[PDB]
């Protein structure tokens, strides 16, 4: 399933299940990513990685589960 | 469709059809948004608006390419 925002769409799956450490595009400390091991969003994102989010609240809604 | 990223998911349509001027979350100069009238990705976006993108390339692919090809 696609993880590069430049190369195809990002499924709802991809937003949370893409490895956030894939260095796709420049890194930004103003973006956020979901950590599937901890079930928490954390600061930082690679801007062309499907698992990169524009805000913490965007990431929480997209990916964090109870 | 939903446009508030904090309150629900963003559909593929919402990425491109949400009004990019809707002031949902704090503005960021480094985000991008899609202008549906001109079919062009432009600089700036509001962090909690579904039409806010992490890079120009992300916006181009989702909106100038995919949405523009399919939406009718």
């Amino acid at each position: 399933f696609n993880c590069n925002k430049r190369e195809g769409p990002c499924s709802q799956r991809s937003l949370c299940e893409c490895d956030p450490n894939l260095q796709l595009g420049r890194h930004s400390d103003q973006l956020w990513h979901y950590n599937l091991r901890t079930n928490r969003c954390e600061r930082g994102g690679y801007r062309d990685n499907c698992n990169s989010h524009s805000s913490s609240g965007a990431c929480v809604m997209a990916c964090e589960r109870i």
